[PDB]
Formats: structure tokens, C-alpha cells, sequence
């Protein structure tokens, strides 16, 4: 895993081989998916896998599983070649087809923390189902939140409005936007 | 909270009055407290109380408890106020003593997070009492890690070292090193 991620580092930040995130923000997202014992993961843009196996490393841990999502058949057949080259593809269910798509069809609380890297105009339009995704308690972490301030404004600030969610901007890699679900009543 | 929080801003960053943390380093707090559950909070470094507050609040979301240490009686009397002016001050307790003698005697695994914001130069001395605290899956957070890079390089060097954590460097504020626990092999 250590020298697959090396070398997969030797292509640098995003022509498919480019990485979708530092270094360091697949480091907080190890650290993330431990802590939180989230063992239930969801990333909504696989790139060539390099997010993906961070992520896979994390719930390996814990016994647990990542669910990713890529539009691009050329990004999607890098990433299976990544993770064939590796113990853990069988914790990773690779899905290459509609994040708009998948996210409808998936069921309630079934994720404990989703990872969003993908087009990040569209977010807004899948927010219902990403809230309804995450359990409560759970983690939403999103990329480029500060390189792309812009494009995020309109669902950061969706986002920032629901009283169910606490929310965070992290300045590591190109911005990490977090939102985590509260807990409803209980008796 | 919120009135009182943006009071305390007034002060800017570090005489007692002056925050300990940035505002944006309370936020990420805020998220990670809920996020991880973590309903047994230690901080070591109340200062005015203004970190505290954020911690308090968080684990009020689920229930928990703060407990934080603080040697300068002049900003533990300034934090006691800041306390008795929320509905918190039942979810925290502060202690006016030596962080050392605190750890030493506290049990093992009883923290889910453990926040430190004092006497940098300590730190590699408290560590076997920090591990030992830290319950497996809980998470360390240290403040002024980008900062005061130097002095923490010893900190750092140890905790990086040993195999049962997995770290990062998240650039918020002055910067936060993380640090969270492996589980055990169990049956
Ligand atoms: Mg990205
Ligand atoms: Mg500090």
C-alpha cells in the first residue's frame, strides 16, 4: 500500500493519472475514518482510486467497507487496476455509472461518513439524498471547499442553514468542508 | 453561547483574556466532538475557558462531560465566570492544578478526546500518561503544532513512531496534529 500510494504520488495533483487530493487530506481522511469508527463509507468521485484507497486502508481497521462512484469509464478502469494491485479491492465496491443516480436509489443512514469529490455543481441538487444517506452522527467531508470556493457557495450555504448540521472548513489540501449530522431526540 | 463566544473574541489571540485558540480551531473542534461521539472530553490548558466552551457544548450534543486543567489561577477564575454565565458549566470539570500530577493519577482509557494547549516541552514526558488515557479509537488533538513546529518536533517525532496511532497535520488555526488509537486484535 505504501509504495502503491508513492508511486501513484509520482503523477501529482489534477492526465487521468493526476490525483484528486493532496497527500495530506488522504492523511486527515485516515485519521477521520478511524476515529469516528465509521465503517460504512461513501465517496462520490473514485478518480483513479488514490481517495479510494485511504479510505479502504481506514476501514480495513475497523472492519468495514467503501462504497465509490465514478462518471468516467478511463478514470474508473485506472482505479480497478489500482486496487487489483492491492489486499484490500474486496473492502471497495467500485461503481462506475450516475452519482445522481446511485445516491437516489441508495437507503436511509446507511453511511457513516461520505467522502465528496466530484462535480461539485450538481451538489446542491443531491443534497436531500446526502443528508438522508449519513446516519445522524455522521460525517460529510468535501474537497476543493476552498479552491473552488465559487462553485461551493451555493450548497455550502444550504448546508450551513440546516440546524440538523455543525459545520467546519479544514485547510488542508484544497479545502475540506465539514458537515457533521446531529443526533434527533431520544427518550 | 453564541453572545458569550463572540464576547471573548473581542480579545483576539494570545493579557489572560487573550484566546488560546482561533475561532475557526473551536469550530473544527465542535465538528470532532460530535462526529467521533465523543462523550468523555480532556483538555489540558483551560486558559480563560474560551476552548472549553466549544468542547462543552459539543459534548452537551451527546451527553458527555469535559474535564480540563489549567495552572495559572489567574485564568482559571477568569474561565470559572466564563463557565457560570452558560447552562454548561454542569458538563465541565475544571481543575486548577498540574497537568503532569492530573494525568499521572487519572485511569486508564477513560477519554474519548483529549485537546492539549499547554507547556509544549511537557509533552513528550506526559505521553505514556496521554496513551494511556486515550481509549483505543479515541483521538488526540494538539494546538500550535504548525506554530511552534520546533518545540513540538519531539512530541511529534514519538507519537509518529509508534505504530498504534495513525496521525496527521491539519493546518487549522496554528495547527492541529491528530492522533487517533488503533483498536486491539480482538476475538
Ligand atoms: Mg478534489
Ligand atoms: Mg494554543
Amino acid at each position: 500500500l505504501h509504495q502503491l500510494l508513492c508511486e501513484l504520488e509520482e503523477f501529482g495533483q489534477a492526465a487521468q493519472r493526476m490525483l484528486n487530493i493532496t497527500p495530506d487530506t488522504g492523511e486527515f481522511l485516515a485519521v477521520l475514518v478511524r476515529a469516528m469508527n465509521a465503517r460504512r463509507v461513501l465517496e462520490i468521485g473514485t478518480s483513479n482510486g488514490y481517495s479510494t484507497l485511504w479510505l479502504a486502508d481506514a476501514v480495513s481497521a475497523i472492519d468495514g467497507s467503501v462504497t465509490t462512484v465514478e462518471y468516467a469509464e478511463q478514470k474508473y478502469r485506472l482505479a480497478q487496476k489500482n486496487f487489483s494491485r492491492t489486499s484490500l479491492a474486496h473492502r471497495i465496491d467500485a461503481i462506475l455509472g450516475d452519482a445522481g443516480t446511485i445516491l437516489g436509489n441508495a437507503d436511509d443512514a446507511v453511511y457513516d461518513l461520505i467522502f465528496l469529490d466530484s462535480e461539485r455543481s450538481q451538489y446542491p441538487g443531491w443534497w436531500p439524498d446526502l443528508k438522508r444517506l449519513l446516519r445522524p452522527g455522521g460525517l460529510l467531508v468535501v474537497d476543493n471547499a476552498l479552491s473552488h470556493g465559487e462553485q461551493m457557495a451555493p450548497f455550502k450555504a444550504l448546508v450551513e442553514a440546516d440546524v440538523e448540521f455543525t459545520t467546519c472548513v479544514v485547510p488542508v489540501g484544497k479545502g475540506e468542508f465539514l458537515a457533521t449530522r446531529s443526533a434527533l431526540e431520544h427518550h
